């Protein structure tokens, strides 16, 4: 039971600047209370690319009723070949990577 | 394309989807009966409990144009959230690596 990565009320502007100090590598992390939603919590993560270099992304972390948590994304495609292209590469979500076609 | 299979039921791509010798991540699209406008991507899956089996996730259309699919994931406790996500991005931008330091 490790809880290091709590930081309690911590604003959302003040986690990305905590996040983005110099040493923090991509993939550092922390969970806050919600600024946004009572009751939920959002995960804070430093990432880095090629083109914005240093940056943070904040997932909404909600309460399932009856007990625990989940956090949800939604992507987005011009095409439906979009998106089997996409999720054909990895996983990233789904319950697995897709692998060919269903045969007629 | 060849993934698209039109006005077929829900059940009906489960029984196709496993059919013996798909393998695990065979898939296909599907035309919603319950959605109008929207799609349905089914796909065969596999786990050591349930065996064989299909999952089911909406393609909805956004206004103004292009698709979403929404994904979700539960956890019982914020410990075992981060030990998911330590393990594999599994749709977040990148693996959780350390925790931000006090």
């Amino acid at each position: 039971s490790h809880m290091e990565w709590y930081f309690g009320k911590l604003g959302r502007k003040d986690a990305e600047r905590q996040l983005l100090s110099f040493g923090n590598p991509r993939g550092t992390f922390l969970i806050r209370e919600s600024e946004t939603t009572k009751g939920a919590y959002s995960l804070s993560i430093r990432d880095w690319d090629d083109m914005k270099g240093d940056h943070v992304k904040h997932y909404k972390i909600r309460k399932l009723d009856n007990g625990g948590y989940y956090i949800t994304t939604r992507a987005q495609f011009e095409t439906l070949q979009q998106l089997v292209q996409h999720y054909s590469e990895r996983a990233a979500g789904l319950c697995c990577r897709l692998v060919v076609p269903c045969h007629k």
